[PDB]
């Protein structure tokens, strides 16, 4: 074993042991321990990484280098035989709105973030790499196979950098490589607040003492807030149109502009917090601005908490639920709460979740307007629809009336995410986030798909036989053995979303696994859990159980008419009733005397 302490973390640290607000960092968590599930810390192994090299060459980087005896697929082969189709008709989730796939996105960047190596401000690498597709320290290129139409259109390969690791990010020699966790592993809005305390402050709105975040100054959404926008050029927000020249937002976490229903989810939460500390400004007038934003934002998390434990994971888990997230019996110290590197893999199920268009709807939930529905790639780091064509009512009314993409063997990823994928970095919709996912499955160093099934205590299929048997798909087996030769060298993220789903879930037994281990985990292993006994009071906590999306909707938008239950297929107007039918969220209980 090698160091036990290497590290290039924010640096000081000074545990308040008393304070009852999460640190922006993450740290001071666990008390005996405080580093743990801290940001900028590398990602858990839960077992060792497997390197062509053992400590850091990803398989497949080295041509006549083999995996147990055999080569390892292109990324985008597998991508074309397995992953695509083009018949959109019939894939919809009967049972699921858009809003199950846009929440665990949510969920998903709050847990993990591992950004790709920084070395190049001046960088000709950045060149060196997409123009020519010469593999060379962290480019590892995404090579097209024979036969694939972007050979003719786009050139030779998909550009694609390494994730950064610790201990430098640069050059060499030490013990295996860590990919890092730029986030805390907490769920705790770290997505809205930022895991930087640079990034935190420049969030906040210090020019006046009431703890609010700042808020765009240059637009409005009918009297409501909207992000405020990223100053830093170039912007690839601006890019995707440069007539209407629009930035990207600006939020507590970088991907917060990656698509149009992200963005419009983050800001109905900046919207609740502002919510929130106004609200308890006229309660308690006493508090100060921190003491404000700190109220509120703990509010904010107990929310996330609730919405993702108590009323989205149950439909992902489906009956696996209660196997691995058994009933909170208190805060366990001795739980390890770091998000481990697989497990950003495992949440990648939702990628086979989204559908290709994306719709605005109007107070009567009908199209609005005569280019309601866009094709999913038009909208990546697109903010100017937002801005300058509805605001996001229209967006908010199509999460509750559509329905999210059905994970179907057959059909696992739209074309508008496997062939129109739009980087931050480059300039075209041509890239392919399956294969990227794949590409990154080995860049990470992750075990194989019988290596996973072991450590979840499940069969390994040695046989085209058994692997049909396990994937209940005589076809999807084979075009699947063909391309591994053997069970044991499918990536991990195809291998786990190939599954059958389980009952009343949305994902297999190997993801059931992974994924509720990592949030029985990050639960238990939260000394600010919100049931944790001390964290809130007996009546905030009664007051906390009525929160739900829907009448989050309804106090920061100006829809009046929502659904129950938010998560399932929900028909208008039947499954709709009025705002005042849902429960508010009755804040008294924070009321405090002086005395
Ligand atoms: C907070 O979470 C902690 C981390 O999970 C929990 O710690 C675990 O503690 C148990 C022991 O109490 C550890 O093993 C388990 O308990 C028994 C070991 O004493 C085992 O009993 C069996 O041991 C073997 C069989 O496996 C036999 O030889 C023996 O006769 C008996 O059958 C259990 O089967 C089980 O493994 C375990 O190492 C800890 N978990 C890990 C890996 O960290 C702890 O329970 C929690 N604290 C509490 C009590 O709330
Ligand atoms: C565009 C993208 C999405 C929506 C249109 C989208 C959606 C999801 C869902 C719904 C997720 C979970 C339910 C989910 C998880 C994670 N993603 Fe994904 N995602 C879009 C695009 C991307 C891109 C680009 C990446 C980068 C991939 C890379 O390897 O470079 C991406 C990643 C992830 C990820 C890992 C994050 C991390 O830990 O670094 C998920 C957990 N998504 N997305
Ligand atoms: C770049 O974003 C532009 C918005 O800044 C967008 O231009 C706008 O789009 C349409 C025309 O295509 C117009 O919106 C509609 O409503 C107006 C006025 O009510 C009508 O006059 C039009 O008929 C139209 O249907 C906007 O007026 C127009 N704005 C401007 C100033 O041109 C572009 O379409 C975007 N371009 C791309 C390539 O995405
Ligand atoms: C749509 O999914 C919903 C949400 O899971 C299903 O509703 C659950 O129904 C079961 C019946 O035992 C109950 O355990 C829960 O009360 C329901 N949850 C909620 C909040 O309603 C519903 O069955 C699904 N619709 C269909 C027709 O399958
Ligand atoms: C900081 O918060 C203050 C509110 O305290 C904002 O200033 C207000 O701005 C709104 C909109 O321009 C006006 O109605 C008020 O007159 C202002 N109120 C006061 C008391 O000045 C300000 O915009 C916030 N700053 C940022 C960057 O979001
Ligand atoms: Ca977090």
């Amino acid at each position: 074993s090698w160091e036990v302490g290497c590290g290039a973390p924010v640096p000081l640290v000074k545990c308040d042991e008393n304070s009852p607000y999460r640190t922006i960092t993450g740290d001071c968590n666990n008390r005996r321990s405080p580093a743990l599930g801290a940001a900028n810390r590398a990602l858990a192994r839960w077992l060792p990484a497997e390197y062509e090299d053992g400590l850091a060459l990803p398989f497949g980087w080295t041509q006549r280098k083999t995996r147990n005896g055999f080569r390892v697929p292109l990324a985008r082969e597998v991508s074309n035989k397995i992953v695509g189709y083009l018949d959109e008709e019939g894939v919809l989730d009967q049972n699921r709105s858009l809003l199950f796939m846009q929440w665990g996105q949510i969920v998903d960047h709050d847990l993990d973030f591992a950004p790709e190596t920084e070395l190049g401000s001046n960088e000709h690498s950045k060149t060196q790499c997409e123009e020519y597709c010469i593999q060379g320290d962290n480019c590892f290129p995404i090579m097209f196979p024979k036969n694939d139409p972007k050979l003719k259109t786009q050139g030779k390969c998909m550009p694609f950098f390494r994730a950064g690791f610790v201990c430098p990010t640069p050059p060499y020699q030490s013990l295996a490589r860590e990919q890092i966790n730029a986030v805390t592993s907490f769920l705790d809005a770290s997505l809205v607040y930022g895991s930087e305390p640079s990034l935190a402050s420049r969030l906040r709105n210090l020019s006046s003492p009431l703890g609010l975040m700042a808020v765009n100054q240059e637009a409005w959404d009918h009297g409501l807030a909207y992000l405020p926008f990223n100053n830093k050029k170039p912007s690839p927000c601006e890019f995707i149109n440069t007539t209407a020249r629009v930035p990207c937002f600006l939020a507590g976490d970088f991907r917060a502009s990656e698509q149009i229903l992200l963005a419009t989810a983050h800001t109905l939460l900046l919207r609740e917090h502002n919510r929130l500390a106004r609200e308890l400004k006229k309660l308690n007038p006493h508090w100060n601005g921190e003491k404000l934003y700190q109220e509120a934002r703990k509010i904010l998390g107990a929310f996330i908490q609730i919405i993702t434990f108590r009323d989205y994971l149950p439909i992902v888990l489906g009956s696996e639920m209660q196997k691995w997230i058994p009933p909170y019996q208190g805060y366990n110290n001795s739980v390890d709460p770091r998000i481990s590197n697989v497990f950003t893999f495992a949440f990648r199920f939702g990628h086979m979740e989204v559908p290709s268009t994306v719709s605005r709807l109007d107070e009567n939930y009908q199209p609005w307007g005569p280019e309601a529905e866009l094709p999913l790639h038009t909208l990546f780091f697109n903010t100017w629809r937002i801005i300058k064509d509805g605001g996001i009512d229209p967006l908010t009314r199509g999460l509750l009336a559509k329905k999210s993409k059905l994970m179907n063997q057959d059909k696992m990823v739209t074309s508008e995410l496997r062939n129109k994928l739009f980087q931050p970095t480059h300039k075209i919709h041509g890239f392919d986030l399956a294969a990227i996912n794949l590409q990154r499955c080995r860049d990470h160093g992750m075990p194989g798909y019988n290596s996973w099934r072991g450590f979840c205590g499940l069969s390994q299929p040695k046989t085209l036989k058994g692997l049909q048997t396990v994937l209940k798909n005589k076809i999807l087996a084979k075009k699947l053995m063909d391309l591994y030769k053997t069970p044991d060298n499918i990536d991990i993220w195809i291998g786990g979303n190939a599954e059958p789903m389980v009952e009343r879930g949305r994902v297999g037994p190997l993801l059931a696994c992974l994924l509720g281990r990592q949030f029985q985990q990050i639960r238990d292993g939260d000394r600010f859990w919100w049931e944790n006994p001390g964290v809130f009071t007996e009546k905030q906590r009664d007051s906390l159980q009525k929160f739900s999306f829907s009448r989050l909707i309804c106090d920061n938008t100006h829809i009046t008419k929502v659904p129950l239950h938010a998560f399932q297929a929900n028909n208008y107007p039947h499954d709709f009733v009025d705002c005042s039918t849902v429960d508010k969220l009755d804040l008294s209980p924070w009321a405090s005397r002086e005395n």
